[PDB]
């Protein structure tokens, strides 16, 4: 699994320089998603004399 | 709290010089009384830029 961080939020605002506070901003998402892995296999035979 | 010695009693009497005893006298009061203390407070604010 791995992280995917979606989109940074909009944090700052350019407020007026009189208020004693900021204003909340939008958040960001991270979307911890996963993914699997497959396998590849097969066989093959032989005689023993017919290979010597 | 503190003491408040009220009034010394009248102890001696100038009795005659024959009796084999004294004579009781008035007692004194001490009046352990108390008193509290007050407090003084207030506030004031500022901006930060407008003070720099």
């Amino acid at each position: 699994t791995y992280m995917k961080i979606a989109d940074y939020g909009q944090l700052g605002e350019y407020t007026c320089d009189a208020k004693c506070d900021a204003e909340f901003g939008e958040p960001g998402n991270i979307r911890h998603l996963e993914g699997k892995t497959y396998d590849y296999r097969g066989v093959f035979c032989f005689n023993r004399k017919n290979l010597q």
